[PDB]
């Protein structure tokens, strides 16, 4: 099916989708429910009477459980947004994707669109450097991979398990490009601490437990008195993505659906919002920051050809997993089984 852009305002596609109960339904790639919390409460602000049911779980999960709602034709959600962005074309193909550009599709970078509307990217995403400006002054954030080798790191690291999650695995896989399999033999003599859920590195050093991980995402712009900052490197790789989000063609509250994508899309929503970089090309970057697509160490394509070969991510995995060992621990979303209608109590 053919669309064109929508050219609705928000408060026009908003009053549409009143009519549909009050309530959109978003299966959402994360490590905690909390992380979604911003958005949610952004958005119910913002159109009052239409909740944002938006349930956090990883992706790799969302995506299997949404394969098996297909298969048995008991599917939940009304928008899927991940960052295994390998599925959302092969979603296409099977037909079950509702076509939809939203207000703004025109503005959006093209390669963070699908050319008939099946997914958009909603936001960007980066993983860097995330370091305790308390424990380390500025001269000395680490900001290269091989800074984490310094011998004042040692014991001082804590790392999201690149076998638990594909971004923090492409991480090492361009450092490994560059560096060799060397640079993983002397990370783990600085007796870094491997954790699940990629949020978690990030909540301990802003505790004072570690200094820095190279893995984390971050606020561009962050709060007064935070403790931790998100720093690129000047001139070694980092990974960054546009989250892919879809409608789905059987989706119960398809207007309630575009809304949400739209309103994802908003200048505002891309600056205030989202914490980092937005997919499109009339908004600025923060002041100091560059486009994602202007910063010559980092590729967002790169990530979604990585995300594309199963095998050649799979054998890498596994390569990382005989450094690191088995990713340890309870999944940090809790288990949701594989109808959940509603986040965890
Ligand atoms: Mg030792």
């Amino acid at each position: 099916a053919t669309v064109a852009p929508d050219t609705r305002s928000l408060d026009e596609i908003y009053q549409s989708a009143l009519k549909e109960g009050g309530t959109v339904t978003v299966y959402a790639g994360g490590d905690v429910q909390s992380q979604q919390a911003g958005f949610k409460q952004a958005f119910e602000n913002r159109f009052p009477g239409i909740k944002l049911n938006v349930i956090v779980d990883y992706s790799k999960y969302h995506d299997a459980r949404i394969d098996n709602q297909l298969a048995t034709d008991t599917l939940i959600p009304d928008v899927v947004q991940l960052q295994t962005v390998q599925d959302f074309p092969r979603w296409k193909k099977q037909g079950v994707l509702l076509n939809y550009k939203p207000v703004g599709w025109d503005k959006v970078y093209p390669e963070f669109r699908d050319a008939d509307g099946a997914w958009i990217g909603a936001y960007v995403i980066a993983f860097s450097n995330l370091v305790n400006t308390q424990l380390l002054n500025e001269k000395s954030w680490p900001r290269e991979a091989n800074d984490y080798l310094r011998p004042d790191l040692k014991g001082n690291l804590i790392l999201a398990y690149p076998n638990d999650d594909d971004a923090v695995l492409f991480w090492y896989k361009q450092i490994v490009d560059k560096y060799g399999w060397e640079f993983v033999e002397k990370l783990q003599e600085q007796d870094p601490v491997y954790v699940r859920g990629t949020n978690v590195p990030g909540a301990q050093i802003t505790t004072g437990k570690y200094s820095a991980t190279f893995t984390s995402s971050g606020a561009l712009v962050p709060a007064a008195g935070s403790v931790t900052r998100f720093v690129l490197p000047k001139t070694d790789p980092f990974v960054s993505w546009a989250q892919r989000a879809a409608i789905f063609k059987q989706a119960k509250h398809p207007e309630s659906a575009k809304l949400y994508l739209s309103w994802l899309l908003d200048p505002q929503t891309q600056t205030q919002v989202s914490r980092m970089w937005s997919v499109r090309t009339d908004v600025a970057p923060p002041a100091g920051y560059k486009h994602i697509w202007e910063y010559s160490n980092t590729r967002p394509q790169a990530f979604a050809d990585f995300m594309s070969d199963r095998g050649a991510v799979e054998r890498f995995r596994a390569q990382m997993s005989l450094y690191v060992g088995e990713a340890k621990g309870d999944p940090t979303p809790g288990w949701l089984g594989l109808h959940p209608e509603v986040p965890l109590a």
